[PDB]
DNA sequence: CCGACGCCGCATCAGC
DNA sequence: GCTGATGCGG
DNA sequence: GTCGG
């Protein structure tokens, strides 16, 4: 945090053109440079030693002059004053309200979570579990509470065909103390980029910690990809734990890799090497990593037998999970 | 100066 | 129904 | 908003 002031501000700015000016690239272009000077290892001095860094240009450079100089930002300092604006910001807090549906409530003069409630008829299912449940999706998940929960979907896994895989990814995986969900990479020898042999795998999984009472909503579920609600049993008087949300990927066993890469991330982890892999000349998504051909198409999928195979092709030296929290 | 900015699953809607 | 575009979030 | 060519 020896930047906190400086990349606090700059999410706050991200924040604003995501969800208020509904410009992503901007939104982008700011969380990138949150990103590059949070691992900046000096107490930045002023806006021209920011400029140094690779995604602050002149502007941030100016606003971090400003930062430093009084401790505040008019812009922001006009936009927390906005009324629409802090409305806007506020509803894409809710789980499924983003930008365009949160201007579209502020419209209908929808502004506050009283008023969600009041309408809740206007909200369409995945909005009506984040409403439900914003307190709890507001709250941290410390890492002991993530170790619980890996131990009962790991063994609920189990118990439902013991040849799945079950992998606990996201910060979790990157050693994070804390987490905002649970992410689980899923494989069954079944399911490979060859064939499907066997229907419902994940709804074999999903059905089961329903059973058990982990898992409490569904947001979306498809073939591959699960997104939810979960929450640790607790004890006799005992206060009930938070509800948490939880998302799993189904992934081909022969893809785990590059499952596991992204699936990892942290998204603007996943962003960066991602570009650098298309400046080498390669396209990296979950499942594969493929060569550009000369007119830019992608090719057929390189062989891939570790996370470092990928690191190797785009000529990265490997990253372990705890250095990929950008 | 300017184009390019990572890549994709699921829910929902419009148009047919 | 299906396809394609869009919103949202992983 | 930033940057590479
Ligand atoms: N725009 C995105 C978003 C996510 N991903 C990948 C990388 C991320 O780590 C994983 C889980 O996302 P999550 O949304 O769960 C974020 P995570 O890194 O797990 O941190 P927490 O806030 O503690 O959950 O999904 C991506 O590639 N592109
Ligand atoms: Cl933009
Ligand atoms: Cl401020
Ligand atoms: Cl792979
Ligand atoms: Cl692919
Ligand atoms: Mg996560
Ligand atoms: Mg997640
Ligand atoms: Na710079
Ligand atoms: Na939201």
């Amino acid at each position: 945090t020896l930047n906190g002031g400086i990349t606090d501000m700059l999410t706050e700015l991200a924040n604003f053109e995501k969800n208020v000016s509904q410009a992503i690239h901007k939104y982008n272009a700011y969380r990138k440079a949150a990103s590059v000077i949070a691992k900046y290892p000096h107490k930045i001095k002023s806006g021209a030693e920011a400029k140094k860094l690779p995604g602050v240009g002149t502007k941030i450079a100016e606003k971090i002059d400003e930062f430093l100089a009084t401790g505040k930002l008019r812009k922001l300092e006009k936009i927390r004053q906005d009324d629409t604006s802090s409305s806007i910001n506020f509803l894409t807090r809710v789980s499924g309200i983003g930008p365009s549906a949160a201007r579209k409530f502020v419209d209908e003069g929808i502004k506050t979570l009283e008023d969600l409630r009041k309408n809740e008829d206007k909200l369409n299912h995945h909005q009506r579990i984040g409403l439900k449940y914003f307190g709890d999706f507001e709250k941290r998940i410390p890492r002991e509470e993530m170790l619980q929960m890996q131990d009962i979907v790991l063994n609920e896994v189990k118990k439902v065909d013991s040849e799945y895989i079950a992998t606990v990814c996201g910060s979790f995986r990157r050693g994070a103390e804390s987490s905002g969900d649970m992410d689980v990479l899923l494989t069954h020898p079944s399911f490979t980029s060859e064939s499907t042999k066997q229907p419902k795998l994940l709804h074999q999984v999903v059905e089961q910690l329903q059973k058990v009472h982990f898992i409490t909503d569904t947001l979306s579920k498809g073939e591959t990809k699960f997104m939810g609600v979960c929450q640790l049993p607790s004890k006799n008087d005992e206060k009930e734990y938070p509800h948490r949300r939880i998302d799993i990927r189904l992934i081909p066993k022969d893809q785990y890799y590059c499952g596991v890469l992204y699936f990892t991330g942290s998204d603007i982890f996943n962003k960066n090497m991602r570009a650098h892999a298309l400046e080498k000349g390669f396209t990296i998504n979950e499942y594969t990593i493929r060569p550009l051909g000369v007119t830019g198409v992608a090719g057929e999928p390189l062989p891939v037998d570790s996370e470092k195979d990928i690191f190797d092709y785009i000529q990265w030296k490997y990253r372990e999970p705890k250095d990929r929290s950008e």
